Protein backbone atom coordinates (compact mmCIF):
# COMPACT_ATOMS: atom_id res chain seq x y z
CA UNK A 1 0.00 0.00 0.00
CA UNK A 2 1.70 2.32 -1.75
CA UNK A 3 2.36 2.87 -5.49
CA UNK A 4 4.02 6.59 -5.70
CA UNK A 5 6.31 6.47 -3.23
CA UNK A 6 6.41 10.33 -1.41
CA UNK A 7 10.26 11.12 -1.18
CA UNK A 8 11.92 9.61 1.11
CA UNK A 9 15.14 12.84 1.08
CA UNK A 10 15.46 16.30 1.83
CA UNK A 11 18.36 18.34 1.86
CA UNK A 12 19.71 21.14 4.21
CA UNK A 13 19.11 23.61 1.30
CA UNK A 14 15.45 22.77 1.35
CA UNK A 15 15.05 22.23 5.03
CA UNK A 16 16.70 25.79 5.53
CA UNK A 17 14.72 27.37 3.76
CA UNK A 18 11.48 25.88 5.24
CA UNK A 19 12.63 26.86 8.30
CA UNK A 20 12.93 30.27 7.36
CA UNK A 21 9.50 30.20 5.73
CA UNK A 22 7.94 29.56 9.23
CA UNK A 23 6.58 25.93 8.01
CA UNK A 24 7.89 24.14 10.93
CA UNK A 25 4.69 23.61 12.81
CA UNK A 26 2.02 21.10 12.39
CA UNK A 27 2.53 20.51 8.63
CA UNK A 28 6.33 19.85 9.37
CA UNK A 29 7.49 18.30 12.03
CA UNK A 30 11.92 18.26 12.72
CA UNK A 31 13.34 15.09 15.11
CA UNK A 32 16.95 14.77 16.05
CA UNK A 33 16.97 10.74 16.10
CA UNK A 34 20.74 10.25 17.31
CA UNK A 35 21.45 7.76 19.65
CA UNK A 36 24.76 6.85 21.20
CA UNK A 37 26.68 3.63 22.46
CA UNK A 38 27.33 4.01 26.01
CA UNK A 39 30.58 6.07 26.82
CA UNK A 40 30.77 8.13 23.97
CA UNK A 41 28.32 10.78 22.98
CA UNK A 42 26.03 12.10 24.57
CA UNK A 43 22.52 12.91 22.26
CA UNK A 44 20.29 14.17 24.23
CA UNK A 45 22.96 17.04 25.90
CA UNK A 46 24.06 17.70 21.64
CA UNK A 47 20.23 18.47 20.67
CA UNK A 48 19.98 20.47 23.78
CA UNK A 49 23.09 22.70 22.58
CA UNK A 50 22.54 22.43 18.73
CA UNK A 51 19.09 21.84 17.26
CA UNK A 52 17.79 22.85 13.55
CA UNK A 53 14.94 25.61 14.59
CA UNK A 54 11.42 24.09 16.10
CA UNK A 55 13.45 20.58 15.89
CA UNK A 56 12.14 17.83 18.89
CA UNK A 57 14.35 15.16 20.37
CA UNK A 58 13.26 11.30 19.15
CA UNK A 59 14.39 9.24 22.08
CA UNK A 60 14.87 5.91 20.94
CA UNK A 61 15.12 4.57 24.70
CA UNK A 62 11.46 5.63 25.12
CA UNK A 63 10.39 5.06 22.21
CA UNK A 64 10.43 1.50 22.13
CA UNK A 65 9.16 -1.73 23.55
CA UNK A 66 10.50 -1.59 27.21
CA UNK A 67 9.32 -4.88 28.07
CA UNK A 68 11.30 -6.92 25.94
CA UNK A 69 14.27 -8.53 26.68
CA UNK A 70 15.32 -7.48 23.05
CA UNK A 71 17.15 -4.62 21.61
CA UNK A 72 15.25 -1.15 19.92
CA UNK A 73 11.95 -3.34 19.40
CA UNK A 74 8.61 -1.74 18.45
CA UNK A 75 6.60 -0.03 20.62
CA UNK A 76 2.79 -0.93 20.29
CA UNK A 77 0.78 1.64 17.49
CA UNK A 78 -0.45 3.54 20.86
CA UNK A 79 3.06 3.72 22.25
CA UNK A 80 4.08 5.15 19.42
CA UNK A 81 1.14 7.43 18.75
CA UNK A 82 1.07 8.85 21.92
CA UNK A 83 4.74 9.80 21.44
CA UNK A 84 4.64 11.21 17.77
CA UNK A 85 1.53 12.94 19.35
CA UNK A 86 3.16 14.63 21.98
CA UNK A 87 6.12 16.07 19.64
CA UNK A 88 3.24 17.66 17.56
CA UNK A 89 2.78 14.96 14.99
CA UNK A 90 -0.46 14.19 13.19
CA UNK A 91 -1.13 11.68 10.47
CA UNK A 92 -0.88 15.20 8.16
CA UNK A 93 2.57 16.06 9.39
CA UNK A 94 5.52 16.01 6.81
CA UNK A 95 8.28 14.15 9.50
CA UNK A 96 11.96 15.10 8.82
CA UNK A 97 14.77 13.12 10.86
CA UNK A 98 18.46 14.05 10.97
CA UNK A 99 20.77 12.56 13.20
CA UNK A 100 24.46 14.01 14.54
CA UNK A 101 26.53 10.72 13.25
CA UNK A 102 29.75 11.32 11.89
CA UNK A 103 29.90 10.03 8.65
CA UNK A 104 26.34 11.05 8.22
CA UNK A 105 23.02 8.86 8.84
CA UNK A 106 22.60 6.31 11.60
CA UNK A 107 19.56 6.22 13.47
CA UNK A 108 17.33 8.75 11.10
CA UNK A 109 16.80 5.97 8.90
CA UNK A 110 15.48 3.57 11.27
CA UNK A 111 12.78 6.57 12.73
CA UNK A 112 12.02 6.68 8.60
CA UNK A 113 10.94 3.26 8.94
CA UNK A 114 9.03 3.44 12.28
CA UNK A 115 6.70 6.14 10.55
CA UNK A 116 6.20 3.78 7.63
CA UNK A 117 5.78 0.38 9.43
CA UNK A 118 3.05 2.89 11.32
CA UNK A 119 1.62 3.81 8.45
CA UNK A 120 2.65 6.95 7.97
CA UNK A 121 3.95 7.99 4.53
CA UNK A 122 4.90 11.62 4.81
CA UNK A 123 8.44 11.03 5.93
CA UNK A 124 11.86 11.93 5.11
CA UNK A 125 15.29 11.55 6.27
CA UNK A 126 17.58 14.83 6.17
CA UNK A 127 20.02 13.79 3.52
CA UNK A 128 24.00 14.63 4.64
CA UNK A 129 22.72 14.79 8.51
CA UNK A 130 23.71 17.30 11.12
CA UNK A 131 27.02 16.84 10.09
CA UNK A 132 26.34 18.92 6.88
CA UNK A 133 23.58 20.95 8.12
CA UNK A 134 26.52 22.12 10.49
CA UNK A 135 29.69 22.43 7.60
CA UNK A 136 26.98 24.42 5.41
CA UNK A 137 26.33 27.03 8.58
CA UNK A 138 22.48 27.15 8.25
CA UNK A 139 20.93 28.00 11.21
CA UNK A 140 21.07 26.32 14.89
CA UNK A 141 19.64 27.02 18.43
CA UNK A 142 19.72 26.35 21.56
CA UNK A 143 16.06 28.00 22.51
CA UNK A 144 13.53 25.21 23.71
CA UNK A 145 11.03 23.68 21.03
CA UNK A 146 7.17 23.31 22.84
CA UNK A 147 5.67 22.18 19.67
CA UNK A 148 1.46 22.07 20.41
CA UNK A 149 0.56 18.80 20.81
CA UNK A 150 -1.17 16.78 18.12
CA UNK A 151 -3.10 13.06 17.77
CA UNK A 152 -1.71 10.55 15.33
CA UNK A 153 -3.27 6.95 14.22
CA UNK A 154 -0.97 4.43 13.86
CA UNK A 155 -1.74 1.27 12.03
CA UNK A 156 1.19 -1.76 11.95
CA UNK A 157 1.86 -2.67 8.03
CA UNK A 158 2.95 -5.77 8.98
CA UNK A 159 4.80 -6.36 5.74
CA UNK A 160 7.27 -4.16 6.38
CA UNK A 161 8.31 -6.46 9.59
CA UNK A 162 9.62 -9.66 9.87
CA UNK A 163 9.78 -11.68 13.27
CA UNK A 164 11.70 -14.27 14.67
CA UNK A 165 9.35 -17.01 13.57
CA UNK A 166 9.32 -15.51 10.07
CA UNK A 167 13.16 -15.49 9.39
CA UNK A 168 13.46 -18.99 11.10
CA UNK A 169 10.31 -20.19 8.30
CA UNK A 170 12.38 -18.29 5.64
CA UNK A 171 15.83 -19.94 6.07
CA UNK A 172 13.49 -23.46 5.00
CA UNK A 173 11.25 -21.96 2.52
CA UNK A 174 14.24 -19.16 0.92
CA UNK A 175 11.36 -17.03 -0.31
CA UNK A 176 13.50 -13.73 0.69
CA UNK A 177 16.94 -12.70 0.29
CA UNK A 178 17.87 -11.87 4.05
CA UNK A 179 20.57 -8.91 3.95
CA UNK A 180 22.59 -7.84 6.62
CA UNK A 181 24.07 -4.77 7.01
CA UNK A 182 26.19 -4.63 9.98
CA UNK A 183 29.92 -4.48 9.06
CA UNK A 184 32.20 -6.77 7.93
CA UNK A 185 33.55 -8.22 10.32
CA UNK A 186 30.94 -8.70 12.67
CA UNK A 187 29.35 -10.37 9.78
CA UNK A 188 31.96 -12.81 9.38
CA UNK A 189 32.50 -13.11 13.16
CA UNK A 190 35.93 -11.61 12.84
CA UNK A 191 35.65 -9.13 15.42
CA UNK A 192 32.84 -9.23 18.66
CA UNK A 193 29.27 -7.96 19.02
CA UNK A 194 29.71 -5.06 21.34
CA UNK A 195 27.60 -3.75 24.46
CA UNK A 196 26.28 -6.94 25.19
CA UNK A 197 27.15 -10.15 27.11
CA UNK A 198 28.11 -13.45 25.87
CA UNK A 199 26.78 -12.52 22.46
CA UNK A 200 28.84 -14.00 19.40
CA UNK A 201 29.40 -12.75 16.17
CA UNK A 202 28.78 -14.71 12.85
CA UNK A 203 25.77 -14.09 10.41
CA UNK A 204 22.26 -16.18 10.08
CA UNK A 205 22.90 -18.66 7.70
CA UNK A 206 22.00 -18.08 4.10
CA UNK A 207 22.74 -14.04 4.64
CA UNK A 208 24.24 -11.53 1.95
CA UNK A 209 26.51 -8.78 3.81
CA UNK A 210 25.73 -5.27 2.69
CA UNK A 211 27.43 -2.54 5.42
CA UNK A 212 25.25 -0.25 5.74
CA UNK A 213 28.24 2.65 5.44
CA UNK A 214 28.81 1.46 1.88
CA UNK A 215 25.34 3.25 1.32
CA UNK A 216 26.77 6.93 1.77
CA UNK A 217 29.72 9.12 -0.19
CA UNK A 218 32.55 10.16 2.32
CA UNK A 219 30.60 13.47 2.63
CA UNK A 220 27.93 11.67 4.35
CA UNK A 221 25.02 12.36 1.04
CA UNK A 222 23.36 9.33 0.30
CA UNK A 223 24.42 7.46 -3.02
CA UNK A 224 22.44 8.15 -6.35
CA UNK A 225 20.39 5.67 -7.57
CA UNK A 226 22.27 4.63 -10.01
CA UNK A 227 24.77 4.01 -7.54
CA UNK A 228 22.70 2.41 -5.37
CA UNK A 229 21.42 -0.11 -7.88
CA UNK A 230 24.99 -1.02 -8.76
CA UNK A 231 25.70 -2.12 -5.39
CA UNK A 232 22.59 -3.98 -4.61
CA UNK A 233 23.10 -6.29 -8.34
CA UNK A 234 27.19 -6.60 -7.15
CA UNK A 235 26.10 -8.16 -4.14
CA UNK A 236 23.81 -10.55 -5.87
CA UNK A 237 20.44 -8.67 -4.69
CA UNK A 238 17.61 -8.68 -6.95
CA UNK A 239 15.69 -6.04 -6.07
CA UNK A 240 12.59 -7.43 -8.20
CA UNK A 241 12.55 -10.23 -5.04
CA UNK A 242 11.21 -10.09 -1.68
CA UNK A 243 13.95 -8.75 0.39
CA UNK A 244 14.49 -8.58 4.45
CA UNK A 245 16.90 -6.92 6.03
CA UNK A 246 18.65 -7.37 8.90
CA UNK A 247 21.21 -5.84 11.27
CA UNK A 248 22.20 -5.94 15.30
CA UNK A 249 19.09 -4.48 16.49
CA UNK A 250 17.08 -3.44 13.58
CA UNK A 251 18.33 -0.05 13.13
CA UNK A 252 21.20 0.24 10.55
CA UNK A 253 18.87 -2.61 8.52
CA UNK A 254 16.79 0.54 7.97
CA UNK A 255 19.72 2.14 5.61
CA UNK A 256 19.19 -1.16 2.64
CA UNK A 257 15.34 -0.24 3.57
CA UNK A 258 16.15 3.82 2.61
CA UNK A 259 18.40 2.58 -0.56
CA UNK A 260 16.09 -0.17 -1.89
CA UNK A 261 13.02 2.80 -1.90
CA UNK A 262 15.14 5.60 -3.52
CA UNK A 263 15.70 2.27 -6.11
CA UNK A 264 11.67 2.11 -6.43
CA UNK A 265 11.37 -0.97 -3.84
CA UNK A 266 9.60 -0.08 -0.72
CA UNK A 267 9.00 -3.79 -0.24
CA UNK A 268 11.69 -4.28 2.24
CA UNK A 269 10.98 -5.50 5.63
CA UNK A 270 12.29 -5.02 8.48
CA UNK A 271 13.72 -8.28 10.88
CA UNK A 272 13.63 -6.14 14.13
CA UNK A 273 14.41 -8.51 16.27
CA UNK A 274 17.76 -8.88 14.53
CA UNK A 275 21.16 -10.56 15.05
CA UNK A 276 20.64 -9.94 18.98
CA UNK A 277 17.56 -11.88 18.97
CA UNK A 278 18.33 -14.36 16.45
CA UNK A 279 21.28 -15.33 19.05
CA UNK A 280 19.41 -15.84 22.16
CA UNK A 281 16.59 -17.51 20.30
CA UNK A 282 17.81 -19.90 16.88
CA UNK A 283 19.60 -23.24 17.52
CA UNK A 284 23.29 -22.42 16.90
CA UNK A 285 22.82 -24.66 13.75
CA UNK A 286 21.01 -22.19 12.19
CA UNK A 287 24.58 -19.34 12.23
CA UNK A 288 28.14 -19.50 11.07
CA UNK A 289 30.90 -17.71 12.11
CA UNK A 290 34.93 -17.56 11.18
CA UNK A 291 36.16 -18.66 14.47
CA UNK A 292 33.04 -20.31 14.18
CA UNK A 293 32.40 -21.26 17.10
Amino acid sequence: VHQVLYRALVSTKWLAESVRAGKVGPGLRVLDASWYSPGTREARKEYLERHVPGASFFDIEECRDKASPYEVMLPSEAGFADYVGSLGISNDTHVVVYDGDDLGSFYAPRVWWMFRVFGHRTVSVLNGGFRNWLKEGHPVTSEPSRPEPAIFKATLNRSLLKTYEQVLENLESKRFQLVDSRAQGRYLGTQPEPDAVGLDSGHIRGSVNMPFMNFLTEDGFEKSPEELRAMFEAKKVDLTKPLIATCRKGVTACHIALAAYLCGKPDVAIYDGSWFEWFHRAPPETWVSQGKG
